């Protein structure tokens, strides 16, 4: 499913993302926007290392979820990567939270550094009631 902006903002807020480990909701929105355009079914195969990015946050199969076809991969969120392809983003949010508990925090995603870090992200939550 492709979420509408504010619909996603409140969906994320209800899931406990607002300020999670110091990360504002607008930051998560910016992340999902640039990672998948708010598309829960987004997938990107990385032919270079044989891994695949799954869902709204484009979480990688090498370390976070298990798809059974990524060489020497681990599964830190302890989830089938299929769980990251659901319209319901609860499992994807649980995994995104797992990612940010690591030292890098939100910096785990290169796209966040490229398109959200030190950017005016207010636009993502304006008028959403969050």
């Amino acid at each position: 499913k492709f979420f509408e902006r504010c619909e996603l903002a409140r969906t994320l807020k209800r899931l406990g993302m607002d300020g999670y480990r110091g990360i504002s909701l607008a930051n998560w929105m910016c992340l999902a926007k640039w990672e998948s355009g708010y598309n829960t079914r987004a997938t990107n195969y990385n032919a270079g290392d044989r891994s695949t990015d799954y869902g709204i946050f484009q979480i990688n199969s090498r370390y976070w979820c298990n798809d059974g076809k990524t060489p020497g991969a681990v599964n830190a969120c302890h989830l089938s990567c299929s769980a990251l392809l659901q319209d319901n983003i609860a499992d994807a949010v649980a995994c995104a939270k797992r990612v940010v508990r690591d030292p890098q925090g939100i910096r785990a995603w290169v796209a966040w550094r490229n398109r959200c870090q030190n950017r005016d992200v207010r636009q993502y939550v304006q008028g959403c009631g969050v």
